[PDB]
């Protein structure tokens, strides 16, 4: 939890969409059509638009709207997209740390989402 690349801002975009942005670099989380996940500064990229979908008891899904893929953190720390809504590795807890900064913690594995400064995305405990 002491990692320096795990804090995000959540920017509302109306119509119920949000952007998930690294506080360090301003890079936005992106799910590509091929299921890979990375970071980009391209504000106009359609693949950075997310919907936060409540599951109950405070768990949420983070769904990339353009291609309907849910963010997944696997036990091995890799991050990808999936359409399998029953996967236990797509549930997140949004944990604020003050001033609009949050950690995005994947419930099943205890991993925090991380966007490294090179735009690579992974999980760290």
């Amino acid at each position: 939890k002491g990692d320096t690349h795990i804090q995000f801002q959540i920017s509302p975009e109306g119509n119920g969409e949000v952007l998930l942005k690294s506080t360090e670099t301003g890079q936005y989380l992106r799910i590509n059509p091929d299921g890979t996940v990375d970071g980009t500064r391209d504000r106009s990229d359609t693949h950075i638009q997310f919907q936060i979908s409540p599951e109950g008891n405070g768990e949420v899904l983070l769904k990339s709207t353009e291609t309907g893929q849910y963010l997944r953190i696997n036990p091995d720390g890799t991050v990808d997209g999936t359409r399998d809504r029953s996967d236990t590795h797509i549930q997140f807890q949004i944990s604020p740390e003050g001033n609009g900064e949050v950690l995005l913690k994947s419930t099943e594995t205890g991993q925090y989402l991380r966007i490294n400064p090179d735009g690579t995305v992974d999980g760290t405990r």
